């Protein structure tokens, strides 16, 4: 494995781009520029370059940082995915972008929920701070022409600093920790994400089977109510019986009025539903990045496990053995200085939802009420 | 058919119990006391007569009339409900009584629920303008000892006044009408009550299809997301992360919320679908009677029509023609004051059971609401 290279390695080499690693109040974490800037995603238009009418989406991207904007198609922004997957992705989850839909890709459902996806995938890589400040992160926001943005495309398609060896860029201002400490780091994040996996995997789960019952089955029977008390009406007006008008009439808005709860009923899963349902969509993409994460690190251990004997076989030397303690240290404040990003967003990130999602829910239920209370004002009182 | 005795009885019998029928503003009508009693069923308790431990239910029978009380075992309503039926059945709908249910009838489930539809049915038969008068009915509720109840058991069980010749008690205050204005009257109420009879079926069906909804699948939805959401929480709160119990517990008890709903969910039905289905049931029971009491009334507008053959090939003669006429138009105003009395309750009884389940219905959605809108308010902001 590439991973012993890491270890390993020569290295002297001073690293181009350093990223710090600072342990603030409570553990290790990233160093956050006091800038914060975001990216719009929006404007798509068809684009061109000698091709003729098999016309591509070329979206618009605007940093409120510079208010310049710059063009992408959907290919590009795969592109930096997998530049940053193979640059980023041994320290720093990378959630994955959509795929291809239906091919009828040229409007609202497709290119909207897409630029939609698209909107939310840019703004988590513009808030990160290590991402954020990359070259290739940089370059693919800020460039002029096709000249620049294809020598862009090149230095970063040959950046081998890459896979493993990104650790060697990191510069954590701390002591070196010890083996033990390390391995109960990796163990303590490999089993909470895990847990979580299971967690997320679960609220999916019954999400889209009450989203299958708010759509399906639920709204037809209150229509069927509503028919229901509309067909007994009208055989009440057929009574020839005298001053009934008055209560029928009632009757009939009163079916009306589940025949319009029922269509409210079949549409308020996107309003509320849909977004808790898309955050922890979005989770379970930054969760299924730890698996290899962590077996990267785990293996790291295990390397370092056996320096020892290396050492006593002669395979290695003192120093050697030492370098191998000091690097796979600096991983471990790297995992730590992600974990924090992770669980700082994700507080935010599910308190805001599930804020949303209750506020919506008292809305929809408090205009079934009003509604009803109005077909009630309706009825004569005996 | 016995039909034929009543149109062309000897017929020169002066009745001893008369019912009256006059023409209101309105059409025919019964005529209605001006003081309205009501019957209270209540006090259940154990009976005997030299038998043992098979004691029976004994019910309490307290008018609001003249507030004394008489005691009754079941088997004495399904008497009189027989007596009714015989009596005033070709001119009146008699509501059937409920039947037997498990071999557990000794408690709460079942003798409440019977106490139940049993006061509906007697406040039916109290509030009805013929049958409160009869004197059946009278004596069911005025008997001071064994000896006037067995008295008044034989005289009634030996009535003949009953069947098709009850209308030969009757005394319509107006002009005979024609026969082609007869058949029309029938035909309109034959129609009508077929109509509604459907319409109630329909309604009594989406009932028990939301009713099992309410109590089976959908509690279960509101239970999953309420776990689901617990299951979260509970992985968050060991994360091991800082000032984190805030949110936390804001979830552990959102999701505690979707159980206390489940369960209100799960209880809705018992507070207004049912009695909506209740209202619903004894109208089906009603309109059940009509096919025998328009058969009835058409049998005789058919034996009718056949008159003039009869007085042609001398089978009858001219006088016995027109008594027929005259009788037969005597049914016919019966059969209108029935359905005045029928139409005036029916408004009544839909107006006030759908205002009632409507009100309900607001409660449970503004009580959910209030329910969601407190697990809101624990959420911190942000």
């Amino acid at each position: 494995p590439g991973t012993e290279q890491y270890l390993l390695a020569k290295q002297l080499a001073k690293p181009k781009e350093k990223i710090p690693i600072i342990v603030g109040d409570y553990g290790p974490m990233w160093v956050y520029p006091t800038s914060t800037f975001d990216c719009v995603v929006a404007d798509p238009r068809k684009g061109s370059k000698m091709y003729g009418l098999k016309s591509y989406i070329e979206y618009q991207l605007t940093p409120t940082n510079t208010n310049r904007s710059v063009n992408h198609r959907y290919k590009h922004f795969d592109w930096l995915y997998e530049r940053l997957l193979v640059k980023f992705g041994s320290a720093i989850p990378i959630p994955s972008l959509p795929d291809k839909q239906v091919t009828g890709r040229f409007e609202e459902e497709f290119i909207k929920m897409r630029m939609e996806r698209l909107q939310a995938w840019m703004t988590r890589m513009c808030r990160h701070p290590v991402i954020s400040e990359s070259e290739v992160f940089q370059q693919f926001l800020n460039f002029r022409d096709e000249k620049e943005w294809k020598t862009g495309k090149r230095k970063a398609e040959r950046d081998e600093l890459a896979g493993v060896m990104i650790f060697s860029t990191m510069e954590p201002e701390a002591p070196d920790l010890d083996l033990v400490e390390i391995e109960q780091k990796c163990e303590a994040v490999g089993k909470f994400t895990k847990a979580m996996d299971d967690g997320v995997k679960e609220l999916l789960t019954v999400g889209q089977e009450h989203w299958k019952r708010c759509t399906g089955p639920l709204p037809k029977e209150y229509q069927k109510i509503g028919k229901a008390l509309q067909s007994l009406a009208t055989v009440f007006s057929s009574s020839g019986y005298q001053g009934e008008t008055d209560l029928n009439d009632a009757i009939t808005e009163a079916g009306k009025t589940y025949e319009e709860i029922a269509s409210l009923v079949a549409e308020q899963p996107k309003k509320d539903l849909h977004f808790l349902m898309e955050c922890n969509h979005e989770y379970k993409g930054f969760l299924g990045c730890f698996p290899d994460i962590i077996g990267t690190h785990k293996g790291a251990i295990e390397k370092v496990k056996e320096s020892d004997k290396l050492v006593a076989t002669s395979k290695i030397t003192l120093q050697d053995k030492q370098n191998m303690v000091k690097r796979v240290s600096i991983m471990s404040y790297a995992l730590q200085a992600e974990m924090n990003h992770f669980h700082s967003n994700r507080i935010y990130d599910y308190n805001s939802v599930i804020r949303l999602y209750l506020e919506q829910q008292v809305q929809f239920y408090e205009t079934i009420a009003e509604k009803l209370r109005q077909a009630l004002s309706r009825f004569p009182v005996m």
